[PDB]
């Protein structure tokens, strides 16, 4: 008897989601913005229609347009 202890530990405090505040995987949806940091694009889209900027770094990501959002 358990259960369990642990922690299916293994890895990736690198690259998670902070919008989600949770884990990517290797070739998932994901997005870059110009203040480096890595996000799903699900989350991102949300993200940059709210505000276009990382949220932790203020920088602004709406990249080289030249149009509207
Ligand atoms: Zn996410
Ligand atoms: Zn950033």
């Amino acid at each position: 008897m358990k259960q369990d202890g642990e922690e299916g530990t293994e890895e990736d405090t690198e690259e998670k989601c902070t919008i989600c505040l949770s884990i990517l995987e290797e070739g998932e949806d994901v997005r870059r913005l110009p203040c480096m940091h890595l996000f799903h694009q699900v989350c991102v889209d949300q993200a940059l229609i709210t505000n276009k900027k990382c949220p932790i770094c203020r920088v602004d990501i709406e990249a080289q347009l030249p149009s509207e959002s």
